[PDB]
């Protein structure tokens, strides 16, 4: 039952975190084998503002289907638990324009990050707790040769390896990502979830 709880990253330097942006490389959706449907090329922008907004934009790209589906993260520094890499997250699944699809709660618990190269994520709804994800973070759209390991050790925590996951790389030459649309909701004001 529920969202698995896994042990976080400890002294989260948020200021370090939020910023600038991420590229899913790999992951596991779920228990069951990944349709194509959902094998997508995701990239995230984020912020954390003076006000302690922090808010994540996120552009995920179909290959197969050629469609963007896109989301986003609104929390505030008093959603994390003390000084550790974990929180909770209102997510707001919209339309390009920032119209409201539908709405979950998500708890987010960072297992590892270096911050300028690699982040590995548990992403779970507590209301959907069968929809869970393990994901592999990048910089850039490879994973760094030379973080590898660090990699690899992470997902060790919890029992999983990286040949586990799906290696969205794979989709590699079609994949995209809506950068203008990123920035874009990124500035846009959202009332109903920024408060
Ligand atoms: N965009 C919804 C799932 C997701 C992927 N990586 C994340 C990082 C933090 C919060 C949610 C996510």
């Amino acid at each position: 039952s529920g969202c698995s709880t896994v042990d976080t990253v400890k002294d989260f330097n948020k200021d370090n975190f939020f910023t600038g942006s991420w590229y899913i490389t790999h992951y596991k959706l779920g228990d069951s084998t990944l349709e194509v449907g959902d094998k997508n090329c995701t990239k995230f922008l984020h912020q954390k503002t003076a006000d302690g907004k922090i808010k994540e934009v996120f552009s995920n790209y179909n290959p197969n289907a050629k469609t963007y589906s896109y989301d986003i993260s609104f929390a505030k520094v008093s959603d994390f638990d003390g000084n550790n890499g974990k929180y909770t997250a209102k997510n707001v699944i919209v339309e390009k324009d920032g119209r409201k699809i539908d709405e979950r709660t998500l708890q987010v618990s960072y297992i590892d990050t270096d911050y300028s190269k690699y982040s590995v994520v548990h992403v779970c709804d507590p209301a959907a707790p069968d929809y869970y994800l393990y994901a592999v973070q990048s910089r850039t759209e490879n994973v760094k040769e030379d973080v590898k390991s660090k990699v690899e050790a992470a997902l060790g925590k919890v029992g999983l390896k990286l040949s586990g996951l799906f290696d969205a790389t794979t989709l590699g030459n079609k994949c995209q990502y809506d950068d203008e649309t990123l920035q874009k909701l990124l500035k846009q004001s959202f009332p109903n979830y920024e408060k």
